[PDB]
């Protein structure tokens, strides 16, 4: 789809069997998840945002729907204020910036 | 032009006078550029995101072009560690997500 930008993107993500709302966020090198519970092994991780550095856990190679797009990676997971979908899977998806 | 996401979406834009580089966010609601001394009335703000608050001064109705498409809306200044344009005025370049 073509989205524009007077709303949030926000779309409805599939992970873990879960469905959520995420943020298209292309200001987001990476993918970064409110706190979930994920199966499989993980690895601790910080990650800095506009306000600090947060502790996350890394849980690589995670399966994840994103508006009906498939992708498989790298996904953060700690007390991000919102749930944002980062350039590591909107490049998986195909996603572009145009205009 | 069509920008793809396998590094980060950073354009040049100009502003107060100075030329800059900014990344073109989905992610971000409003703008928020480097410190920089901008003349005119301002008023205090807080923004919040991953590891979160940072103060900023808001300036309103300030021009800016980016990447060759003029646009004039709300700037908030402060210790940002990167040049953010916002949904306020990639709306006003006509910017849209694409996959
Ligand atoms: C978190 C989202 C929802 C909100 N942010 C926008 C998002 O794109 C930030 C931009 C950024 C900030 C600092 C350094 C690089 C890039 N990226 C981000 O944090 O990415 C994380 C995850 O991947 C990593 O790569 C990049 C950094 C890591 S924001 O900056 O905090 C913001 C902006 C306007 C605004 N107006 C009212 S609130 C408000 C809040």
């Amino acid at each position: 789809p073509q989205i524009t930008l007077w709303k949030r993107p926000l779309v409805t993500i599939k992970i873990g069997g879960q469905l959520k709302e995420a943020l298209l966020d292309t200001g987001a090198d990476d993918t970064v998840l409110e706190e979930m519970n994920l199966p499989g092994r993980w690895k601790p991780k910080m990650i800095g945002g506009i306000g600090g550095f947060i502790k996350v856990r890394q849980y690589d190679q995670i399966l994840i729907e994103i508006c009906g797009h498939k992708a498989i990676g790298t996904v953060l997971v700690g007390p991000t204020p919102v749930n944002v979908i980062g350039r590591n899977l909107l490049t998986q998806i195909g996603c572009t910036l145009n205009f």
